[PDB]
């Protein structure tokens, strides 16, 4: 259906009110059941209503002329519901054409630290609720995490860059806004080791085959045995996943004992068999009354003995099959070569990109809390950079760049603003407001000596979440060509790397569909240690896995590179959340708890990935934040009309 889609597209239940629709339609849920089943085709049809065409402003007045007859006669419940939606973000989000254009005079004046794709979406929202918003951003460009490098004819992503599936995804909304091209991510991704030889096809997925298993078995370990505290410490993935292994190699070495105890024991019985063969032999040699009554008697006492024998040597035979049959038949000398160890770990350092930081920080028990709410559908690239949405989302926005924020104050009467300019650090303003909608990144946060000052300091219970949360890590070196070397027909293909330790170097590849450019990703511990490394020599590095995979003179220098540094970047410090052993979902919904400075009213908001525990360490959920906000915000300050 078109209305059970809308709400699906919505992240939300098509048959049934969630319960924030409870507390704003508390009149309805507590009502007849019939009115109930009107509000939620009100809501689907709106929804629907805005998706089929989220290039132009959905009004009350068009979702009431184009609804059928006996909703369109409903006129007071459909203009509640069409004022929540748009309060929420739910629709009229993201770009599209006013029909109804605001009102000169702006009621509310809110300041917006960063200009990331969150500060973005939650400005376009206060602006378009009639609110005055100024965006204040440290860098020289808007989009923050979303960072495009262009250059010539080369385009690439050196943050954000795949779009996660469509199914419930605001991204795919903004993407339709901004005519923003998705392709589909090839999932083919061939392995080679070290020495540049392919991992095939029967090896690659056997190991994929135990990587799985040894996931499922920790998740087995914590959410149905509850092994999660270990000598007073939560227990990390990693941890868990050595457990597993230790586990697995003791099964190993039992079963190897076992059936060096049936050889054995078999060896045993043979010689042993061998021994009384030989005797009765000797018992026969030594065997060596009327002349024909002797002959029959020797004829008698012989073949009894050699009956006997008989039965023996048929036992013989069969000890002897046995053991053949054992030494033919043996169970694996190891749990996993050092090859295939080598392999597994190409699975690890792909995990710890995917999360951005080692397996040994992330929580066993939190770690992929959010898997419940992921979307549907097959995951994207840009076609143009990702950077299009960020800038897109700009337009008509008061922003200010090269300004970076180092106090905010905030009191029971207002706020100020303390900022500097990054290229005369000797200028500094003061900018006055009623809000702060605080959007820097949990790295900033963390940052000790700290970025930015809070007056009234955070209290306690915001800074130890802060603390708390992980912050990760993740770079990619960017290597620009004249022509494509590699096979057009994979995205992906994959470095098995030399250690453990060293798993996450350069150990993926990752092509764009007929560009002539290859990105090598950098993970895990790997990550934060090869920043220190100059671009030439990581580059360098890069083109020697590359020339033992396709040959030393197939490779030819690179025309343009780049590489990025998160950690070092100190307007990021790092690339995004990760749930760290002894976190929590909840430490995300800390978060994002706003400020009251001390029946005072709530003074500074926060935004940003690390704040919304659905969807974190996403464009996704950064852009849902900047809706939150937005909608919390002009609830405060305008009402929740
Ligand atoms: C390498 C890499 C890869 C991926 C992702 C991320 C990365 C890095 N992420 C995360 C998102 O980029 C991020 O969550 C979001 O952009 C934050 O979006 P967000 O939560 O809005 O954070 P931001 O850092 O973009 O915005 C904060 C802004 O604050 C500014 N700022 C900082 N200090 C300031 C100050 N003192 N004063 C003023 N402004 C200041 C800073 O410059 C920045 O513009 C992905 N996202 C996704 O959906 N698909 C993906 O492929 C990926 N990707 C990998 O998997
Ligand atoms: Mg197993
Ligand atoms: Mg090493």
């Amino acid at each position: 259906s078109g209305v059970e889609g809308a709400a699906f597209q919505s992240r939300l239940p098509h048959d049934r009110m969630t319960s924030q629709e409870a507390a704003c339609f508390p009149d309805i849920i507590s009502g007849p059941q019939q009115t109930q089943k009107v509000f939620l085709f009100i809501r689907n049809r709106t929804l629907q209503l805005w998706l089929d065409n989220p290039k132009i402003q959905l009004t009350f007045e068009a979702t009431l002329q184009q609804l059928e007859a006996p909703y369109n006669s409903d006129t007071v419940l459909v203009h509640r519901v069409h004022s929540y939606l748009e309060r929420h973000g739910l629709i009229n989000f993201g770009i599209y054409k006013r029909i109804k254009p605001l009102p000169t005079k702006k009621t509310g004046k809110v300041i917006i630290i960063g200009s990331g794709v969150s500060g973005l979406a939650a400005a376009r929202q206060l602006q378009s609720f009639g609110m005055d918003v100024t965006l204040l951003e440290a860098r020289d460009r808007v989009g923050g995490r979303v960072a495009t490098f262009r250059k010539g004819n080369y385009v690439a992503d050196l943050g954000a860059m795949v779009v996660t599936g469509l199914g419930g995804n605001p991204m795919a909304v903004v993407s339709k806004q901004v005519n923003m091209e998705l392709a589909k991510i090839k999932q083919k991704c061939p392995l080679y080791e070290a020495n540049g030889q392919a991992v095939p096809k029967e090896k690659d997925e056997m190991v994929e085959q135990e990587f799985n298993r040894l996931l499922e078995a920790t998740s087995y370990l914590s959410h149905q045995l509850d092994f999660n505290v270990l000598n007073n410490k939560p227990v990390s993935l990693g941890q868990a996943l050595e457990v597993v292994i230790q586990l697995q190699e003791k099964h190993v070495k039992d079963e190897q004992i076992e059936h060096w105890k049936k050889i054995v024991k078999t060896q045993e019985e043979l010689k042993e068999l061998l021994n009384k063969m030989v005797n009765l032999k000797e018992k026969i040699k030594e065997l060596h009354i009327t002349a024909e009554f002797l002959v029959k008697s020797k004829h008698r006492d012989l073949t009894a003995l050699c009956k006997e024998y008989d039965e023996l040597a048929e036992t013989q035979g069969k000890l002897e099959e046995k053991l053949q049959e054992l030494e033919a038949n043996p169970p694996s000398d190891v749990y996993l070569s050092s090859r295939d160890r080598q392999i597994l770990d190409w699975h690890f350092a792909n995990l710890e990109f995917a999360n951005a930081t080692p397996l040994s920080t992330l929580s066993l028990k939190h770690w992929d809390q959010d898997d419940d709410f992921e979307f549907t559908g097959s995951h994207l690239t840009v076609r143009n950079g990702y950077s299009c949405v960020p800038v897109a989302l700009a337009e008509g926005l008061d922003i200010k760049l090269n300004t970076a924020v180092r106090q905010v104050r905030y009191t029971a009467s207002g706020c100020e603003v303390i900022a500097v300019n990054t290229r005369s650090t000797s200028q500094t303003f003061i900018y006055k407001c009623d809000a702060v909608l605080c959007t820097l990144p949990l790295g900033v946060l963390k940052q000790q000596p700290p970025a930015v000052q809070f007056v009234p300091p955070l209290p306690e219970w915001k800074t130890s979440a802060v603390q708390r949360m992980g912050f990760g890590n993740l770079n990619k070196v960017v290597l620009c060509f004249d022509r494509v070397f590699w096979d057009p027909s994979v995205n992906l293909f994959g470095h098995v790397g030399s250690t453990t330790a060293s798993r996450g170097e350069l150990f993926l590849f990752w092509n764009l569909y007929k560009a002539p450019i290859l990105l090598a990703l950098v993970a895990g511990e790997a990550a934060g240690i090869m920043e220190n490394i100059s671009d030439d020599v990581i580059v360098g590095r890069c083109l020697a896995i590359l020339k033992g995979i396709f040959g030393s003179s197939a490779v030819p220098q690179p025309k343009e590179t780049v590489v990025s540094r998160w950690r070092a970047d100190p307007w990021a410090r790092g690339s995004y959340s990760y749930v760290a052993a002894g976190s929590s979902g909840n430490d995300y919904d800390l978060m994002a708890q706003p400020i009251t400075p001390g029946q005072p009213i709530p003074r500074l908001f926060f935004a940003g990935e690390h704040t919304i525990r659905n969807y974190p360490a996403t464009v996704h959920g950064a852009l849902l934040s900047g809706l939150r906000e937005a909608g919390r915000i002009a609830d405060q300050f305008l009402g929740a009309m």
